[PDB]
Order: structure tokens, then sequence, then C-alpha cells
DNA sequence: TATTCTTTAAAGAATAG
DNA sequence: TATTCTTTAAAGAATAG
DNA sequence: CTATTCTTTAAAGAATA
DNA sequence: CTATTCTTTAAAGAATA
């Protein structure tokens, strides 16, 4: 299980980043708006990441702080959300305003988030509001 | 998932090339026509590659340049088709020239690819030119 | 299937130790009371691990001794005795003292054990004491 | 797909080999018979190898020559022929040795290895006289 | 697909009844609380039925009304709610006590029953409420 | 497999017909267009059968005519064609006319059905049209 | 679920036997000591059944009074206890007996029958002497 | 498990022949040659048959006599042996010549048969002498 | 005509055309 | 008593005890 | 407004809380 | 001499030969 990579910037193409280590190459999936905190092409970058394993496919998820990362894992073990609802919902808001959202159950802001409906965001709310205590 | 390899060349017995990096060997397949550009053993050379995971194998398939790879992912997603009919198809035609085909529909420039029966070449044709767009 | 790592550490949080072996970092998993022969961060390590695999995930348990190693692998045979159970034995008693207390029945000795009921120790002794022989 | 590693050797211990490459050490199980080719322990050392994947586990084994890893290739696709028997057969006669028995159908010169039945021995011959051509 | 069963009672053990057809003793699971409305036995009786099947098992489940065979088909759609747990809904509450219970989030109504945890029921509702 | 079902109709809720036979009652799936041909309730009729088996659910399909159930198998071994989709097919269309139509590639004919899309109506010509002969 | 059969002896061979039941024969399992109690062919008879189903079989087993059904499904579902093997410890002992020799741990009474192994008869002491209570 | 059944036949369509008993129609697959003993249709039979479940497709096949069932069931246990190849070989040769084929090795005697090749005949001979003893 | 070789779902419920 | 958490065959046919 | 895409995938046992 | 361990695990389609 690989917990973090370090290497060099070869190619930026959202949503996917290519890091070089060793002459390998592995591809990197990253939420839209961290994208935006990585240094320039040719520059060293350390990023964490979650490795996901199916039966038809192997990936490679990373994220700039371990906050993102928790959030991220704790997410995805809610039923009906996978990684791509995941990265969306990483995307649209910080750690620190979805836990307030959720705790709050201010459904609305939520809802405003692409790819989420009325359904997804009142279960998100249940399920959600036991974990972080 | 490994996105591109770097290393020097150590065997070359068409259609797997052997890759050596850190002293780990990799065994890449790839095109009969691409395998021409490769340089000579014991040279350097950059290979960009898909991952295959099957419940009971894995591969790895390489390509000289990004254009290749993106067609073969988009036809290993037709049904019925697979990465060594992919690959056939890839070593008879050029990216540019088999699209040109499809869009014009010029079925007999594909029946004469080896593996190709009619029925094969009028199926791809429906499927992919919808893709290109 | 990797049998040793040797690289540096990066983080201690228990259960989990990362080790940094050219750019790519581990995740490992470790007994409870072996993580206090671990040296100070930034310093080199070696652990022996197994590897495990499953439809779902992948991951790594290391330890300090081949010993601690070759006891593992034998409990996770034992039906009902999964990884996490087998992590609470060997952070509970020493290998040496686990097979003394086999060979003796000291049922007393394993049932204080956290996670340990009556009936597991009763299937632990009736399946172990026949492999040390 | 690994196909060749190069490093130290670090442990012996027939049936396995630990081979250490930057840090990361490689089990490897090896024929009995070639073990006694490998150089002696702190040495670098070259082997020839196969990837071998199922549901529960992954290994790795290999080889001292090419040729060798041809013929264990071609045994493990007979039905009824496994990895473990496939090192049996390796370590009981070369490769040169096994082509000409089958040929001439020398029954007797299989069945006396360690672990071959008259009916696994009849099976071979059958399959394996047509593959070498 | 069995749909429906009508034979002659051989046995009544809660929670399972057999029924005889032309010789074939069919096991069938019914809840606690209808259970009482089976005749005596050797008189005949009907049941509507829904058959589930598993790679290890197959199960057949029966009803006294089509609306108790209509709810728990409902139930089980729910991620988390098995049969077990479905037949136990369906001894505590009859189906329309239900219905009203949900529209109207009255929480204390189903976390009395057994076996329902307040994380439970709290999920029920927030599916459930869509679909009557 | 179940062939053939005679029996007394019980209850006719369509897409659903209810047969009893001996005391079972057996739920039976079958077209819009030729629920106007079963009998009246309380009288007998037959019904000619396909059985699907799935990993999770078992399901009998029926027809008035063979014909009918000829065209059903062949529709469902069409790839994307489920036996939903099939159902509506044969509401929409007698077997006769659908024969004509893919004949003819009146793409149109096809395209006006609920459900059926340009692609797949596309799909259904370049199968279909090969197995009339 | 099949729970009960009553229908014509066809034929016994044991330890199949082949009941009638309005002109479907069924295959049934027995035990080969309560196979002396059934009827002579062309009597009716009367056995208690449980139903097993794999992905690759179906199988239907009966038994000549409840009291030996109930402890058949206890059997089966301690690891290791295969029907095949259940159905054995039915023919050496009758029900009472065995509970008799487990609550005594009269291990000899076990070894002694077919099939049943020293390891084995520990298992099933330690498993179902925890059930009956 | 179905073993045998009795019914009015209601069609014969080689190779499926249909039964009903009590309102259900059965599907059964039968031998070419066997065919030709069915009575005419609306008359009664009996054949004995053999029930095969697959995790896609559930199917009954039927035979005249309990020899040929015998001989059927022996020959699908061997590998790359097929019901619809096993059928097959009854259909060209009655069970008794069949046994004497192979004892005798008349290699030519299988090889004629349809759908049979060389190295099938072999393997057919090596694995089948064995059973008959 | 035999040969060996490949290639492997449907639904729901959200957002586009 | 509810909670969340884990843990996942049978056969054959060769060889030892 | 209807079609098209996409994406996501068990429950019971027996401990402990 | 009889028990224990182990180890291994589809077929049809439609091309081409």
């Amino acid at each position: 299980v690989i917990g973090r990579l370090r290497g060099i910037i070869l190619e930026k193409q959202p949503p996917i980043v290519l890091l070089e280590t060793g002459g390998v190459g592995y591809e990197v999936h990253m939420p839209m708006t961290c994208f935006y905190e990585l240094p320039e092409a040719g520059q060293e970058a350390i990023v964490f990441t979650h490795f996901v394993v199916r039966e038809d496919a192997q990936l490679l998820y990373g994220f700039n702080n371990k906050q993102e990362r928790t959030l991220f894992k704790e997410l995805i073990k809610t039923n009906g959300v996978g990684p791509k609802l995941a990265l969306a919902i990483l995307s649209g808001m910080s750690a620190q305003q979805f836990v307030n959202a959720v705790e709050r159950e201010e459904l609305g802001a939520l809802v405003k988030l692409p790819g989420i409906g009325k359904k997804t965001a009142e279960r998100l709310i249940v399920e959600m509001k036991d974990r972080f205590k």
C-alpha cells in the first residue's frame, strides 16, 4: 500500500498529474481545487495518497494534506458515494466547511454542489453526523 | 498505475521488449510497426504505457506516442475487441488513417487487415464514428 | 511478494509506521508491543514483512524478528483467526510464552487477552498443539 | 510483469531465495537443483522470472536460464500440472532430457520422479508430444 | 417464481409452516403475528409468497394479504434491511401504522421494536418517506 | 426448464399474469399487446415460456405464439438488449413488421418506439440483419 | 425449499432411493442404516428432507425421523464436516448415542467410525459440546 | 434433482422433446439416434434424466436406458468433453461399441465421428481406459 | 473440416440535447 | 440490550505412520 | 422534454461496550 | 496397511489454417 509519493512533476493535465520516481511514472488523480497548489512542472512535489483496488482496475488518489485524505476515506465508506463523487465534494467545499454544514444540516449548502441531489444530501447528513462526534 | 517507463533496453524480441529500471525488468507489449523506432539495445528509451489487470493476469502495453495510447484505450472499450486485436489494427494503419476510414466508412480499408472480418468492421464503424465527433 | 523492507522512518502512529524507499512510502502494520523497539524517526530501520492480498484490499504486515513472522503465518491459517486477532495475540504474549501455554493448555493464560473468548482459546489449543510437535 | 531481477543475495533457504533491490527484498522460488549455481550470499546475481497471480496470492518464480523458464511456462498450461509439480520435474530432469523422454515415450523415466503417478506420466506424454514438433 | 400456494397445513411451528401440495411439502416463513390467522392443522389455507434466491440458499416467505407482501418487498430494497429484520417490523406494527409513523417521523414508534437501532430508524424514515 | 404452462387464470395485472397449476401459482411476464388475447379470469389458458436464471433472481416470460418466443430469444442475445427492452419492442411492433424494418433499414420505424435511441436502432440493424438470412 | 416428500418407491439402490410424485422422480440420498426401514418397492413412503444448493449442483437428503434431520443440519455447520461425512456418522451411531459420546468425550467411540480421524474427533467434541446445552 | 420423467409427448423437434406432466411442459435434450424410439405424439413415454446446473443456465438431458445415462455421466467428467460433444458420441456409437473401441484403442473408430479430433480421441482413450477396469 | 485462438451484465438517478 | 466490528468450500489422488 | 450517459455492488456471528 | 495431507479448479463463437 503506497502511502506517500515524492518525485518530479512530469505533466499536469487536470484531473491527472504524472509524478516520476526512479524512471517509473505514476498516474495520480487529484481534487480540481487542490491542483492549483502544485508547483511548476519539473519541480519536486509531495502528495499523500490512498490506493484503491478493484477486480478490473487499480487507481491511486492524491491529496495535499492529511486532513483531506482522512475526510476522503470516511466519505467513500458511505453507501452510494464513490471516488468520483467524493472528489467533487472536496472540490466544492473545504474540509472544515463540510463539517460545519453537516452539523448544522445546511441542506442547501450541499445541494448546490454539482452532481448532488436532494436525496443524496439527506443521506450524507444522516450518516456523517454520527462519525465526527 | 504505471503511466510511463524510462530505462535501458535489455532485449528486443517482437512483440515483447524488456526495459530495466533499478534492477527490475519490465515486460512490455508493443505494436509491430512501432518496434522499428526503438533504439539499439543498451540505449535508453521512453515508452507510454497502459496497465491492464484481470483476475488471472496482469499485462503492460507500451506505445511511442500519446496519440497511439489514446486510440488504443478507446478501441478496447468497444465490445468484442480486446488488446490482441487492438494491437493488430495499430500495426496495420496509422492513427490518422484509421480516423479517416471510419468517418468515410471505407469498409474495404479495414477488412483487408489480418484478423478482421466483415461483421467486425461494420461493428467498428457503427461504434467509433460517434466518439470522434 | 515483498519479503523485507529497509528504509527511513517518516512517521510513527501506532499501529501504522511509514517507511520511505526511493520516494515511495509504504504503510506497515505492526504489533503494539514491538513498536517500542523502532528507532527514532528519521533513522533507518529493517522490518520483515508478509504480504496479504484480498479481492478488495492489499495489506503489508511487519515484524522485528523472523520468529514473530513465522508464528503469525501459522496463526492466520487457523480458521476464525484473522490478521487483526493475530496481532492482538502477539501484542499480549511473546512467541516463546505462547508455545508454552498451548502445550500446557493454560486456558486462563489465553482467555485473559483482549478479544479472546473461551471458545476461541479452546479452538486455538486444539489446532496449534499438533503443529509445534 | 517482472521479467528479470538483478540484485544482492541476502539469504538462501531452499526453496526460497531473497534478493534485495533498492531496499525491497523479493521472495523467489527456485528449482532445488538450480539452487547450487547461485553465488555466495552478498554477491550479485541475475534470475529470470515468471509472475503468477491468483485471487488469494501472488508468487514469483525464478530460473537461471531462459530455456528453463520456457519449459516451465509450457508445463503449467497442461491441465492437472501446477507450479509445485512443475518445479519437481525441473528438479529431477534437465530440460533436454525431458524432451527426449517425451518423444521416446519412456514412461519409466518420468514415473521414477517424486510425486508423479502412472496416469500423470501418460497424460504428460499425450499432451506435450504435440507441442515441441 | 412461485406467487401463491394453496394446500393442506401439515405442521405449525413458528416461524415455519409446512404446506403440502401433491406430496411436496413446502417450508414457508411467516410473520409471528399473522400466524394466529392460520386455520387448524389439516385444513386448507392460502398464502401469498415471495421467492428469495441466493448463491448458497433458497427461501420462501409467505403473507396473508397482498398489502403485507407489497410492503415487505419495498423494505428489503432498503440497504441494511434483511429479510429477518423485515419480518420483525411486520410483527411489531400493522402496515397502515408503519406508513403513518414514517410520514410523521415518529422515531419513538420504531425504536421500540426489537432489533431496531436509533441509526436504523433514522435511515428507514429518510429512505421510505420518498416512496409512499 | 419450463417450456409451456397450462392452467387457470387467477389474476391479470399488466404486465404480470398469475396461472395456477395444482395449487402452485406462477408469476408470468408478458408483452403489453399480447395481454389483450388472454381469456377472462377463471378460464384455462396456454402460454409458451422461456426461463431466465441469474445469480440473484429467477424469472419466467410468456408469449402467445412460438413465433414471438423465437424472436425474443434472438433479441436477448444481442449485446445491450435486456429482457425489459425486448418486451418493449414486441409491444410496439409485430414480429413480421420488425423483420421487414430491419431488412429495409427503416431506422425511423424503430426509433419511434419507447426507450429506443438512434444508436440502439443502428446497433440492432447491424446485428439482426445477418441472422434472418 | 422442499421439506417433506410423499410418494411411491420406484427403485432402491443404496445410497440412493427414487420416489415418484405425479410423474416426477426425485433422487434422494439416505443414511445406509436407515435404508433398512424403507418399505418394499411399489409401496408409499414418507421422508423428511433437507435441500442443499451449490454453484454447480443441487442435492436432496432424506431421513426417516425429524430427530435425524435436526442433528444432520447441526453437523454440517461445523467447519470441515461435509454432507458425505455427516451421513457416515449417522450410519455408525444413533442420534442418542452420539450425544452421549460427545458429552462424555468418549474419543474412542468416534475414532472407530470409518473416515473419522483423531484430529477430526477432537474438533467435533470441542464444537458440538457447546450446542446441546 | 429430477431423476425420471413420465408424461405425455406434446411435440417432437430434434434434438428437443416436450413432455407434459400436470400442466408443466419440460424441455428435454436427447441423442439423435435414441429419438427414433420415442412413441408417436400424444402417447405416454418414460425417460431417464440428468439435471445440469450452471450460473447462467439450467438444462435437462434424457436417455431411453440407464446404460446410456451412466456412460454420459462418466464422459462429462473428462476434461474438455462438454454435454454437446457427449451427445454426439452417443449418437455415433452404441455404449457397448464405445467400450470395445477404447479397450482396443481403435483410434480410427472414434476420429470418424463428427466433431472429434485426433487429439481429442487420444485424450479420451487415455482417460476412459482406466475407469471401466 | 479441424484447429486454436479469443472475449465476458442491468439496473437506477443524476445531468445533457 | 445495541453496537460495530470481523471472517469466508468440497473433492481427488498422490504420499506418509 | 426524452434520451444518454454515467456510476455503484451482500448479511449473520460473537465477541465487547 | 489405512489415514492425512496435499493440491488444483468452465465451454461456445468465429474467425484462420
